[PDB]
């Protein structure tokens, strides 16, 4: 009965990520080709809607396990997410119609993300390896989904812009996502009853539906407001950095330390991780061009989890069998670092004013792997000496922003079309940004000891 249990839920979760990369892919791309967003707030807007996301299922995950249920929270957070693509259907209007939009996004993620994790947690079977085995399945549930999505709504998108100029088009797309969400929670999460926590209270459900309508006015302020949000995410390194100043002030400096250095490189992944839905999704754009009537250049994003379904048997396949296997961050940011030179070495060679399609798919190859091999993210894991629940899941969020204001480095002005002058910028930062992940790749290492001092 486990099994039935554990399907439901991951199709459930499939639907949503479709729904949720589905938009991500196109949401960037809207902001500048429909929208007449510049790439510098193009990254920025959307780095500081991720940096929400990423942070949003800290409250929401209590809010199922203590407030309301877990699994009618993961259903309310679901149909708060069915209305936020639902309200990216309509044309332009006030730009207010969209941020707002996101800030639902926002807090629809938050009760759903968290609670549907932790019914994989709880069910199927409880207290058991199984478990590890369970979240790598649903793991691949999401790249599964993921990839008709960052497939075919960009497909939809050129396809429904085609047959009529502007609308809907890019909405058609994101009416996909509308749907999806409304086919996973509208059969899927109705289809078995699985057992929460807490199985309505009325005035606990008021109140927090007045807090979200409230939080999602206060995320759509701090989008729209470019200083707003660089405040925020200011005001909150201020809190992590002072969380740390106060946990180091012998013994346990062994663990700390160590832990200060993990979670730092932390930041510095999710900051490579964020370029390939800005800066490089933006390079991308400016190279439509594809070998390998299709197929967008926000196809490319798809590739993500195509490699990641394709690499993930190959890395299961293990002769081994020991300890410290923090090396694999290292060999991470290694395998990033090439990854970057990749399209460092671009602008080299197969080059038509600005070509190198198939960089991407080595590129992306090589990111997906190294994501794979830093799998053991674990806020506990780092833990070795217990503020890592805030300080590192919001450094986690404030990564974010960080991969934004990095992918800046890259923004071609608007009155700047010509491919031969935009490909440097673009090389540039993939050649820095390759060169700055071997520093990490020596940062892993040389932290190694300090791991091996304290077991
Ligand atoms: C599909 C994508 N590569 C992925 O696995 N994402 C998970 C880490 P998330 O959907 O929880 O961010
Ligand atoms: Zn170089």
């Amino acid at each position: 009965s486990k099994t039935h249990s554990f399907m439901t839920v991951s199709l459930i979760e499939l639907w949503e990520r479709f729904g949720y990369y589905g938009m991500q892919a196109l949401i960037v791309y809207f902001m500048v080709q429909r929208l007449g967003f510049d790439d510098s707030r193009a990254n920025l807007v959307w780095s500081a809607c991720a940096a929400l996301i990423y942070v949003s299922p800290a409250i929401g995950g209590w809010v199922g396990d203590k407030i309301l249920g877990t699994k009618r929270t993961m259903l309310l957070g679901a149909g708060i997410l069915s209305v936020g693509y639902a309200l990216m259907t309509v044309p332009t209007e006030n730009t207010w119609f969209m941020f707002s939009a996101l800030g639902v996004i926002v807090v629809g993620n938050g009760l759903f993300k968290p609670n549907a994790g932790n019914l994989v947690r709880k069910i199927y079977e409880g207290d058991d390896s199984k478990i590890d085995s369970a979240f790598t399945i649903y793991y691949m549930a999401v790249n599964v989904g993921s990839t008709f999505s960052m497939l075919l709504t960009p497909w939809i998108k050129d396809y429904v812009n085609a047959q009529y100029g502007n609308e809907f088009g890019w909405h058609a797309a994101f009416a996909v996502c509308c749907v999806g969400i409304l086919v996973g929670l509208g059969n899927y999460a109705l289809m078995h009853k699985s057992l929460a926590n807490y199985g309505v209270n009325k005035k606990s459900l008021a109140i927090v539906l007045a807090l979200a309508a409230l939080s999602v006015v206060a995320s759509a302020i701090i989008l729209e407001y470019e200083d707003v949000a660089r405040v925020f995410v200011y005001a909150a390194g201020v809190a992590v950095l002072g969380i740390f100043f106060h946990l180091i002030r012998p013994s346990e400096r062994a663990g700390l330390i160590a832990a200060l250095i993990l979670t730092v490189q932390t930041v510095f992944f999710f900051i490579f991780y964020q370029q390939m839905s800005t800066s490089l999704a933006l390079f991308a754009l400016r190279n439509v061009d594809w070998d390998f009537w299709t197929w967008s250049p926000a196809q490319f994003q798809a590739l993500n989890p195509i490699w990641i379904m394709v690499l993930s048997p190959v890395l299961a396949w293990s002769y081994s069998w020991d300890f410290s296997i923090a090396a694999k961050f290292a060999l991470g940011f290694a395998v990033v670092a090439i990854g970057f030179f990749i399209y460092g070495f671009a602008g080299q060679f197969a080059v038509n004013g600005k070509t190198s399609s198939w960089v991407m798919i080595w590129g992306y190859a090589s990111y997906s792997l190294g994501e794979l091999l830093v799998s053991g993210l674990g806020l506990a894991m780092i833990a070795r000496y217990g503020f890592m629940m805030g300080a590192y899941f919001v450094a986690s969020g404030i990564s974010q922003y960080l991969g934004g204001v990095v992918a800046n480095f890259a923004s071609v002005p608007q009155d700047l079309v010509d491919p031969l002058q935009t490909l440097p910028v673009y090389t540039n930062l993939f050649n820095k940004l390759g060169v700055a992940a071997v520093v990490c790749t020596i940062i892993a290492l040389a932290v190694l000891p300090l791991m091996r001092r304290l077991t």
